[PDB]
């Protein structure tokens, strides 16, 4: 499974799939870290947690109206911590057995995990800095 980052420095876009642990995707014409952000699925979820970076799951689906906010604040996030996040968008309506392993309820509901383990869980509109405050928090390696 690949998606298209797009660097936001010299607009290339970039096909990334799997990244080798202790890397992060960086852009192949001009070398900056790229804006990680990308689909997840109940096949490729276990390979998405394998990085050190913070991993950010979004669970969302298109009939949520909190949902349509929510991803552009995701979209900037990846965007000001190039490399220091890999955000994971996960479809409930495709993704049921993720939804199901993490008693998913409420739409949207973001779940922060750090060396494979949940250490953060955020239901329902979050403002953009408290998930920024946090995402460098981790960062921190706690
Ligand atoms: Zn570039």
């Amino acid at each position: 499974h690949s998606d298209i980052l797009t660097c936001t420095h010299c607009q290339a876009k970039n096909r990334v799939g799997a990244v080798p642990a202790g890397q992060v995707p960086s852009c192949a014409r001009c070398g900056a870290a790229l804006p990680w952000l990308h689909d997840g699925t109940d096949a490729t979820f276990e390979q998405d947690l394998q990085t050190s970076v913070p991993v950010l799951v979004d669970f969302w689906a298109p009939w949520c109206g909190p949902c349509r906010v929510m991803g552009p604040v995701l979209e900037d996030l990846a965007r000001d911590l190039p490399g220091k996040v890999r955000v994971v968008k996960v479809n409930v309506d495709e993704n049921p057995r993720t939804a199901a392993r993490f008693e998913v309820r409420s739409i949207p509901t973001l779940l922060m995990f750090k060396d494979g383990e949940e250490v953060d869980q955020m239901v329902g509109v979050t403002q953009k800095a408290a998930l920024r405050a946090r995402v460098e928090h981790l960062n921190q390696l706690s």
